[PDB]
């Protein structure tokens, strides 16, 4: 439809792409988990699979546009490959991810953007007495690869990570999931990094759909 | 040939693609489920494994032509590349899907497109008592993971899945299998988002080949 | 090199790719297949592994050229990707197919085009009664996934699948194997699909010392 | 932003790009070793996983910029496909690398490079006795895969491996952990090639968390 | 430096690519092979893994340079991708092959090019046995797939397999490796193809490291 394609092309095809933040310019990244699945605990390794959502937003000046312009549209839909995306990665896998749905992200006429793409990572915990009723505590760092907090810092809208989603099934059920924002160092480099701290306790179901 | 040379030059060459639909020009998806086999359960992940025929169709404004300017061609088959798709999504998927045929689709004068892949998908799905009489039930939702239902709608032409090429030896007998247009929301969004959700209730194969 | 380097630009440079077979103008597909090795099965999931070759041979006029014009070359390999294949497909695989060879076809002056890609594919498959005398029987089916017989049809040169390279020290035995033009139809579509039916009867293999 | 923009345009729009090293002008890479989790062994196949971060420093001439000429910039952050890398390879692998992060480069306004990707390795390493307290001892030499000293030499800041951030609930404790320069010769070839020999000796952990 | 990208600009941005031999102009090919490990058997499967380099070279004359005109390069290394690379595949693998190396060639004035990627491959194989003294035998063939004796002739230097790399510590020690040229005709065609044999002669390793 012909306004959105203008939009589109005014957005996409008549500038470099934005080249990322900058000190001068530094960029905050909301994160937020929906925490769908525990799949998979491996006890010879201590690797964890998990199912998840990551919620991404961001804002970007360079994709603002005046509804007025685009026949009021106000928002739309388009691949995450035709803007630039934060590399927000999670500190502690064990395999590359695996993306479980579309790349598509949601851009807003104020330049803001959501981005919510599902995945599947293994990653280092170990589920020694997962089958107890404590069960076991395991924690995972998320936050830019390569961008200390000089450009790129993060935000949670809650702590609480969504379970609204999770499998009622699953072999594993969630006894708590917290999303929190920290401050790391790592050795290479001086500058403090940001993370948001995904800590789940979990335990194997002994209850529901199986068990009598 | 040439005729259709010219009518594929002519479609794929002179405009910007389809941006996809929009709240002012929604668009409604057909869905249909031909389920081919059941191939694994795995009980240590609640995960099973099936292998579906995923038929979609829509049709696009953009698409259509004057078979009368094109030698009385009413129908072409195309590469899915050449054309918009739905981002169709199955919402419980534990792997990435795997694609087990080409990818082309049928597009028709009147812009109307049909396109039929064979997946297979790893899902959440636990299996306990499956080797009974009584066997287990299993749900999957499929639908666009970007668009709500002010974009995108779902229909199906029947609540029956297609159960006509089910693999008469698989492991698994199907007792019961449909395909039902349902509302959903997600945490991240107020709007409702559509689904087409697939119930399958089957059991160990226990009769038929292989049973003497 | 100068004359293959001129016959792959005027082919390739000059004119939209073939857009595959109508109903104005079908194509004929020959399929021929070597089965290499059955190399597992699985019984808790009921699906085989299979490596074979599979031989495709198809006409198209607008890969003819005049062989007087190109220096008298009569043929030459290409990569598969510079040219029109056919989406022929097994209908009953549990995986995507596992390309085991370069895949290149050789086109011939007269417009002649033939492909042998080597693969491994898991397929639907009973393997109970594998480890008896009588050993068990599997099918696979393959054809176009999205032409009818009206577009593409199949045919084989011989219903004698090629075993003349089956691997000795498999662990499953051979017993025959046919590949079979047949004709058959599916929900979506009311026409005429044409597929060719491997089948293959096969048992352990117990004996052998080496 | 605006002058990140213009630096990136004129390092890499207008000039081939650097087309590695020669015995004319040879290279130094400085390489160092994150290691962060022993993830598996297989005892049938002798075969050891690793996680680690390989730090990865360079420099080059034409990677170098006056900040006054483009808003004081003194670095930046770029994929590192926007830049020549050298092919340091894992010399004793048995499966293909498996990349566990975002792959971008920092530039320095000097011409200098920092990268430092996430891997995922399985080498050749004989388990056998890692469940006793002495542990067991494993290799694995880094290198060109091509280049010879006369084209790229190697060198480290510390023959210490970096352990701050290895995984303190790993299945596996580091007992010790070194990476030294050497100079070894293949069949190929008769000129001096250079390797790093990474040493990790390594057991079964059985102390810690998860321990009481 | 400067004369290198000269030169690569000259060799590679002029000329159509080599559309590979013909009977009129057939290329030679020698092969060589470094076992590096036998990493595991299946004999559930008859399968067997390898890890080798294979290396290849072959003579263009348009790659081709006079020195005296690049500054005296005499070689310089370059992606495989850039050049014509011959179709030499393993004649019985069971997987797709897994390539464990950058892929980078060097090429010489006067036109000859040297390959050695290393790959890991699963091939068939009967490993029983293989934990007797005699051990156990398999043959694997390498070829081109599709020239034919009259477009590529296979050569080696040697018909020993270099196993001064061979991992000492691997499960399985080599008894003899050889590798032999010969002719082979396949059913679809009259000409013959020439490949070279790769013939393993290996037993569990019963002495070594450790073995105390
Ligand atoms: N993420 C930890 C390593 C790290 C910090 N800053 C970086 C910049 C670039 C890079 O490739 C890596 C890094
Ligand atoms: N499908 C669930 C998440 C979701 C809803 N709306 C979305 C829009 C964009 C996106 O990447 C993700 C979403
Ligand atoms: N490599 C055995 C089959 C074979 C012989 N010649 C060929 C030519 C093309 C092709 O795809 C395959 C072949
Ligand atoms: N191959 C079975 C499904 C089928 C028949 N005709 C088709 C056309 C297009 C498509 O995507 C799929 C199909
Ligand atoms: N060091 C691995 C073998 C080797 C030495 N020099 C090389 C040059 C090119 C190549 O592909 C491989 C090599």
């Amino acid at each position: 439809q012909a306004n959105l394609m203008r939009l589109k092309s005014d957005l996409f095809n008549r500038s470099p792409m934005y080249p990322g933040p900058t000190k001068d310019d530094p960029l905050t990244v909301t994160l937020g988990f929906t925490l769908q699945d525990i799949v998979k605990v491996d006890s010879s390794t201590n690797e964890v699979d998990l199912v998840y959502w990551e919620q991404q937003r961001w804002k970007l000046n360079s994709l603002m546009w005046d509804p007025n312009e685009y026949g009021n549209i106000t928002d739309f839909r388009t691949s995450a490959a035709d803007i630039w995306t934060p590399d927000i990665t999670a500190y502690e896998s064990t395999r590359p991810v695996q993306v479980l749905s579309p790349q598509i992200a949601v851009v807003t006429h104020d330049g803001s953007v959501m981005f919510i793409p599902a995945q599947r990572l293994s990653f280092m915990c170990d589920p020694t007495g997962v089958d107890s009723e404590e069960g076991v505590t395991c924690a995972l760092t998320f936050g830019s690869w390569v961008y200390s907090g000089f450009e790129i810092d993060l935000k949670t809208d809650t702590d609480q990570v969504d379970l609204s989603s999770y499998y009622a099934s699953s072999k594993y059920e969630i006894l708590s999931a917290t999303q929190t924002r920290q401050v790391q160092h790592y050795s290479c480099c001086p500058e403090p990094y940001i993370d948001v701290n995904l800590v789940v306790k979990f335990r194997e179901r002994r209850a529901g759909n199986g068990f009598f």
